[PDB]
């Protein structure tokens, strides 16, 4: 992974500094503006205080260029089985009358289902008038009673959160380094801005945006993947199309709970005397899943699924610009008195030049502590930040350039004394 | 529209006045005072479906 490429320097009017017990240390308390970088470039920042050897280091840097979704309605869904119950009974036999089944209900419980219970489930009470007589098994002309109690219950072990999106976010996959160590991954999109320790983060500039999502519905399945649905998204419950039978969790698809919309008569019955036949025609999601499913080819644009973060993602074959907003709560900032030196070693060069890549730059630290390398060059344009550990390490950054034949004398420090320093390489010329 | 800006200026937007709050637009939680966003006052105005959960 490549280091820090864009590198900018504090303010004085929004850093206070204290000195007390040998060891000054500062604050921070404002707001800076940075150019973001690319893909793998860094947009990090350097801090500088009272003297030349105490100097910390922030760093962000930014993973890729992804198009995330905001989700606004969301629900699930599942498959269902209908079990209907048949019990016939002749006329004045227990609450068998020609007002009451004719003006019967769904939420009124039958006489011969009372004993069952009233759970929380998808249920609905239905009485078909059907013939009386010897002739059809009663001892009275009346026509007699057909209570049916049919309830719904569920089919498969797991269920489908479909969802849609209605203006497509080009999220910016961070990974922000705190300044003891500690190391944060966080998400910018278009503006949004996330939480951290030394304050916040937020997202200016924005190049990408892709709009006319209404049109397309998503399904979320957990584990397995995503899926995308080639159709306009419906709010309403309705028969025939994708989300007929709709719920709010997991366990109210794999339950069937109360709390669940459905449309008003999706139960065809059949009633034949003694006979009864309940069917329906309800819409499987597991057939548009398995038929869209990620990645497709849409329009110009490459849909993908989403393997290490949450909700669905896009990609884009096409560059893009961004200005990352830091912002700073009153953070402590520490340092310390006597620090130790450092001898640096020249090791390659590649990369490009006037490039947003930048060279690939790498030296060889060798120290005998913790701490950092406060280097720059000649004029007072670049500057090197490296980490500076025990023992022999190698530590590459990224440094732009204006001329295919670098070659300019750096000046490295890591306790306050600087020492000469050559370097030299060939790049190459890429827009 | 203009944003005013205590101890700072003054600034300018070429877009229409935000008069409802919603989702994806400059303006989606609305107060009336100063104390009402420094201290958060439940008396503003919030949006449906805002706030994230993992």
């Amino acid at each position: 992974d490549p280091g820090c490429s864009e590198l900018i320097q504090a303010s004085s009017r929004i850093t206070t500094c204290s000195t007390e017990g040998v060891n000054t240390k500062c604050r921070l308390s404002g707001t800076a503006l940075i150019r973001a970088g690319s893909v793998g470039a860094e947009a990090c920042l350097m801090l500088k205080g009272v003297k030349e050897d105490q100097t910390k280091f922030l760093k962000i840097k930014t993973v890729s260029s992804e198009l995330s979704c905001r989700e606004g309605q969301s629900y699930w869904t599942g498959s269902f089985s209908p079990k209907c119950l048949s019990s016939r009974r002749c006329h004045l036999v227990g609450e068998c009358h020609v007002n009451r089944c004719l003006s019967w209900r769904d939420n009124e419980t039958s006489a011969e289902f009372s004993f069952v219970g009233e759970s929380t489930t998808m249920r609905e009470n239905k009485c078909f008038e059907q013939c009386g007589g010897w002739g059809c098994g009663c001892f009275n002309v009346n026509p007699s009673c057909l209570f049916v109690h049919t309830y719904l219950q569920s089919v498969r072990k797991e269920a489908l959160r479909v969802f849609n999106c209605i203006d497509w976010v080009h999220k910016l996959t961070l990974e922000i380094t705190d300044f003891d160590g500690s190391v944060s991954t966080i998400d910018l999109g278009a503006s949004s801005s996330r939480f951290t320790n030394w304050g916040s983060v937020s997202l200016s500039l924005d190049a990408e945006g892709i709009s006319g999502s209404n049109s397309f519905s998503f399904i979320e399945s957990p584990g397995k993947g995503y899926a995308i649905v080639d159709e306009p998204f419906s709010e309403i419950p309705r028969q025939g199309f994708l989300g007929e039978i709709r719920c709010n969790s997991e366990s109210s698809v794999l339950s069937a709970h109360e709390s669940c919309l459905r449309a008003p008569n999706l139960i065809s019955y059949k009633p034949m005397i003694d006979q009864l036949e309940c069917t329906t025609n309800l819409i499987d999601p597991f057939v548009v899943f398995e038929r869209g499913s990620l990645p497709q080819t849409r329009n110009d644009k490459t849909f993908a699924a989403s393997k290490g973060n949450r909700g669905v993602q896009a990609f884009s074959k096409g560059s893009v610009q961004a200005d990352l907003t830091l912002m700073f709560d009153n953070f402590e900032v520490d340092f310390v008195g006597a620090a130790v030196s450092c001898d640096a070693a020249f090791l390659n060069l590649t990369g490009c030049y006037s490039c947003n890549a930048g060279a690939r730059v790498c030296l060889s630290i060798t120290s005998t502590g913790t701490g950092s390398l406060s280097a720059h060059n000649k004029d007072g344009s670049l500057h090197i930040v490296l980490p500076s550990e025990n023992g022999t390490k190698d530590q590459c950054q990224i440094l732009h350039f204006t001329v295919p034949e670098v070659e300019e004398e750096f000046m490295y420090s890591c306790d306050g004394d600087e020492r000469p320093l050559l370097v030299k390489g060939t790049l190459i010329a890429i827009d």
